[PDB]
């Protein structure tokens, strides 16, 4: 209720507030004027939106029926080239974009993640440019808590020198001397422009003096060290009054990496938010942070100070710089509906209130506020889940148009690509093309990706298990080919190519043993879930040149389309009963107990039990690789009705006692039928084949809204 009319607009009082008081102040940018533009620009935009999304309907119900009169590769691509889903392929080219900061062209690092809604995430995410290696590796399972090396209420000194050790190793590994280890070092000091390092015998320089970088103090004894590899800096601070510097044989206090050199905050899949009041949340930390005044009951980080190898002064970043993911084209937000009552495309609002908030960032004042984001001057949003190059070319029109409004230099607003659809997969250097002079980014996954293939392919018959989903033809080609079209695009030295999230928070020693696999495979950067897998991923790009795989990797094309279109179907008598047990009740857990935070709690991503008690952070895309892969099964008979509703029920109870010791949690046993949770997740499943794309959020979304609106009273 209780609206603001602007033309054909009737705005929701708290946006409407929200963007008078505290988001349009210091944009010089008339508040009338400004929604003006946006009544424009969403009358103007609108029907095109929605013609895509038809688009992708039209295109889904020819494949279905397509399968349903049969496998004839040859015939098939065929056919997707006939129904304009497979579109020709365009001449080389070579990005454009221009005003893009270093961090995106040059250095390669990792790239955190985290849902906006979270002020408190979200700050540390920004603050997590620099982190801690000791710090990461004590509080980890990187170093093994074994030989007296466990972690206990107080400090245990025997785990602090195996992770001093390990740190000392990754020295070596990193900025080599010229003789000897720094495993022996006893001093450090800075003679005529030169980092001397004091072994017990002689005294060494590193086996390359370009690496030396810079320091703190005097150079006849310095506070810090710091290094350069492969752009990432490392710091060593010295401190040999500080208690664990005591003990260390050259005073060393901690080694501090430079970690995420990027972040996503995220209006996307990480968080919950079905309404105004949630989107204005949502808003207000990506207000804050670009403000440069986001702060809890602490702050942000300001730019770090040094002194040149041969005197001078200098000084470096001390954030994450920050990228928006925007949702994306799909749904439609009550925040803002037109007078008939139609909803207003939740993605047209993103661009325009994240691109309005973004100006502040670009500023550093006391109307914008303190600190900022791009030095380049250019807002970085990341656009998830377009199918096909219209939908690109879509997105930089509403960029074009919403610079307007905001009277920003025409593309100021930058793109980054997520290639999590099937329909982008197959025409990717088409999109990128069609976003030549804005793109910054393209990147893939697992969740998403997967849950396009399996619900585009729905009616071909039964996919396998998601297990054996990561090894499949489709999604090696697929990773491939993601990175080949941006460096045959010049991403190398000019945008970023990405690859995915590690998942499971507490494996740390998993990930460092392979997580290196995805710089060797060429990527500028990946996804981690926190600031400590952040610092820990860091080591990657430090074992790793990635410029130099990149540079080899040139010209070759190692995806075929024939491999991108090998449809994921599973062969004869492939399971045993047990196997398919296994799995529906692998899916119904992972369904209802990220379900239940949803729904119940407004949470889009934490650190959630798996059905053997894994700890998995995902995002919603969980929910729809998971609730595809049912429906499918469901559709070719793998399973029955009566199949699905018994796991979901076996599951519910095991969900309910994995969330024990939160005193929000309430039970989906032992009336399901009276639980929204356990209903939005038997939709999910049971509606999961009708839904378009696979996509969860209009079930989601409607029953986030039901749950919330029983708590009205
Ligand atoms: O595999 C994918 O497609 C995918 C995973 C993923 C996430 C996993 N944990 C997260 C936490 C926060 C935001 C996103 C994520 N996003 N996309
Ligand atoms: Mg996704």
């Amino acid at each position: 209720t209780d609206r603001v009319s602007v033309g054909n607009l009737r705005i929701a009082r708290v946006l409407y507030d929200f963007v008078n008081n505290e988001a349009l102040p210091g944009t010089d940018i008339d508040p009338d004027s400004f929604w003006a533009g946006v009544d424009k620009v969403v009358a103007d935009l609108t029907p095109q939106n929605q013609a895509l999304l038809n688009a992708r309907d039209e295109l889904q119900a020819q494949i279905d029926k397509w399968h349903r009169r049969r496998i004839d590769m040859d015939a098939y691509r065929q056919f997707l080239t006939e129904i304009g889903y497979l579109l020709p392929e365009p001449d080389d080219f070579t990005i454009t974009t221009s005003g893009v900061d270093a961090e995106i062209t040059t250095t390669a690092g990792p790239q955190l993640v985290v849902p906006v809604l979270n002020a408190r995430f979200a700050l540390n995410a920004a603050n997590a440019r620099w982190g801690s290696l000791y710090d990461a590796l004590y509080g980890t399972d990187v170093i093994p808590e074994t030989d007296g090396a466990e972690k206990g209420p107080t400090y245990n000194k025997v785990r602090g020198d195996k992770v001093i050790a390990y740190a000392r190793k990754f020295l070596d590994d990193s900025v080599p001397l010229s003789s000897g280890s720094f495993g022996d070092a006893t001093g450090f000091t800075v003679q005529d422009g030169q980092l001397v390092v004091a072994l017990p015998d002689k005294s060494t320089g590193l086996a390359n003096p370009g690496q030396f970088a810079g320091y703190t103090g005097a150079a006849e004894s310095p506070t810090s060290v710091l290094l350069i590899n492969h752009g990432l800096h490392i710091e060593i601070l010295i401190d040999p009054e500080s208690q664990v510097g005591t003990t260390d044989r050259a005073g060393v206090k901690d080694v501090i990496l430079e970690s995420a050199i990027t972040t996503i905050m995220d209006f996307e899949d990480s968080v919950a938010a079905v309404d105004a009041a949630d989107k204005v949340l949502g808003y207000r930390n990506w207000l804050g942070l670009n403000k440069g005044d986001l702060a809890a009951a602490r702050v942000l980080n300001r730019d770090r100070n040094y002194t040149a190898p041969g005197g001078g002064q200098f000084t470096l970043p001390g954030r994450s710089l920050m990228f928006v993911r925007n949702v994306g084209h799909l749904m439609t937000n009550d925040a803002i509906v037109d007078t008939d009552g139609s909803e207003v495309f939740e993605g047209i609002m993103d661009a325009l209130f994240t691109g309005l908030i973004a100006i502040h960032g670009l500023k550093a004042s006391d109307v914008n506020g303190p600190l900022i984001n791009s030095r380049t001057g250019s807002i970085y949003i990341v656009k998830p889940k377009m199918h096909g190059p219209a939908e690109v070319a879509f997105t930089c029109e509403l960029f074009s148009r919403v610079e307007d409004v905001l009277g920003l230099p025409q593309n100021t607003m930058k793109i980054g690509i997520m290639d999590e659809e099937r329909r982008t997969t197959v025409n990717l250097k088409a999109c990128i093309k069609a976003a030549a002079d804005r793109v910054v980014f393209i990147n893939t996954g697992f969740l998403d990706r997967t849950g396009d293939e399996i619900h585009t392919s729905m009616e071909a018959g039964p996919m396998v298990r998601k297990g054996t989903m990561k090894s499949q033809p489709w999604i090696l080609a697929y990773e491939d080919h993601n990175v080949d079209a941006g460096l045959a695009a010049g991403f190398s030295g000019r945008a970023q190519v990405g690859k995915g999230m590690w998942t499971m928070t507490e494996l740390m020693a998993d990930m460092v043993e392979t997580k290196i696999a995805q710089p060797r495979a060429g990527a500028s950067t990946a996804w981690v879930p926190s600031p400590t897998a952040a610092t820990l991923h860091a080591l990657h790009y430090h074992q790793v040149d990635v410029a130099a795989v990149q540079q080899g990797l040139a010209g070759k094309r190692r995806a075929t389309i024939e491999q991108l279109l090998t449809i994921p179907l599973a062969k004869e008598l492939a399971w045993a009963p047990d196997e398919i047990r296994e799995e529906v009740d692998n899916n119904c857990q992972s369904i209802l107990g990220y379900v239940v935070r949803w729904v119940d709690q407004g949470v889009g991503a934490s650190k959630v039990p798996d059905i053997h008690d894994v700890a998995l952070m995902e995002d919603r895309a969980t929910l729809r690789i998971s609730s595809q892969l049912l429906a499918n099964w469901l559709r070719h008979g793998v399973i029955t009705s009566a199949d699905v509703r018994a796991s979901l029920e076996r599951m519910a109870p095991l969900v309910d006692r994995q969330n024990a010791g939160d005193v929000a949690y309430r039970p989906m046993a032992p009336n399901f039928d009276d639980s929204i949770a356990f209903l939005a997740a038997q939709e999910l499943i049971l509606s999961g084949a009708q839904q378009p794309n696979g996509y969860t959020e209009p079930i989601l979304h409607r029953r986030r809204r039901e749950f919330k609106a029983r708590a009205a009273e």
